[PDB]
């Protein structure tokens, strides 16, 4: 037996039109305005001058001075579920990432970069690598602790305490870290990705009572729209039960109406039908794969 995204799979590799599909998407994909990313005060906010969040769907920060933070609400309706996608912070706006944290009360940060990766720096180092190093951001008043890291081959997982000074209210955040999936690149096989997807839902960061979950690469558009597309059109099917009524090229534009350029690459596209395909054994009702995901990705 076979599901129709399987077919479409097999036809799209047989003609080897990857290319051609994933540029149709470019095509179609929606053209709002940036007004706000671009104004001459929010240059040093962004760090790709052509990533910016559409005015409409932007994260505004609760500060009165300047609320521009380059991060969108990628809100998908008919799937209930919520993502922030934004870019790697900058040195000056990491004070401003976690205020938006804060203020749009996630619980999880899913980060799918390194550092420094091509020989650049793709990210700040916005979160503390030691226990006793804790940070403070004195433009928007938070401190940051690391509480805790559980170190696998490919991923990581810190539990951090993040602190608002002025009201002296802690919270538990938790880091999702990729440290194996390359800038303009694809996971290592659907096993190892899977199996991080599920690792952060099943630490209950995308629950609904919480905000919703923070997900960034370096620009948040790339590595960022391929989990999310993949956990968004897994979920689909989980609520519908139902693999056929899932179009995941009509489940990526929708996204695109809340963030410009979600996958940067035909190879990303075709590989997010491989995870979706894959992960829809688990939705379907064979919970085993998922142990099978954790053996072929090698955590130890
Ligand atoms: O980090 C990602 O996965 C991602 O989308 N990166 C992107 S998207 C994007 C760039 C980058 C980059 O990292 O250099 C450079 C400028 N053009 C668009
Ligand atoms: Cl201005
Ligand atoms: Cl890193
Ligand atoms: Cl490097
Ligand atoms: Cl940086
Ligand atoms: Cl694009």
């Amino acid at each position: 037996a076979s599901m129709e995204m399987e077919k479409e799979f097999e036809q799209i590799d047989k003609s080897g039109s990857w290319a051609a599909i994933y540029q149709d998407i470019r095509h179609e994909a929606s053209d709002f305005p940036c007004r706000v990313a671009k104004l001459p005060k929010n240059k040093n906010r962004n760090r790709y001058r052509d990533v910016s969040p559409f005015d409409h769907s932007r994260i505004k920060l609760h500060q009165e001075d300047n609320d521009y933070i380059n991060a969108s609400l990628i809100k998908m309706e008919e799937a209930q579920r919520s993502y922030i996608l934004t870019q790697g912070p900058l040195p000056n706006t990491c004070g401003h990432f976690w205020e938006m944290v804060w203020e749009q009360k996630s619980r999880g940060v899913v980060m799918l970069n390194r550092v420094m990766e091509k020989g650049s720096l793709k990210c700040a180092q916005y979160w503390p690598q030691k226990e006793e190093k804790e940070m403070i951001f004195e433009d928007t008043n938070l401190k940051l602790t690391l509480i805790s890291e559980d170190i696998k081959s490919y991923y990581t997982v810190r539990q951090l305490e993040l602190e608002n000074l002025t009201t002296q209210e802690t919270r538990e955040i938790l880091h999702f870290h990729y440290t194996t999936w390359p800038d303009f690149g694809v996971p290592e096989s659907p096993a190892s990705f899977l199996n991080f997807l599920f690792k952060v839902r099943e630490s209950g960061s995308l629950s609904p009572e919480h905000g919703p979950v923070v997900v960034h690469c370096s620009a948040g558009i790339g590595r960022s729209g391929t989990i999310c597309l993949a956990d968004t059109c897994l979920l689909l099917m989980d609520k519908r039960k139902d693999p056929s009524s899932v179009d995941i090229k009509k489940v990526l534009l929708e996204m695109r109406k809340f963030r410009m350029g979600l996958i940067q690459t035909a190879d990303q596209l075709r590989f997010s039908y491989l995870a979706v395909i894959e992960g829809a054994k688990f939705i379907m009702g064979d919970s085993s794969v998922q142990d099978q995901w954790k053996e072929l990705s090698h955590e130890d």
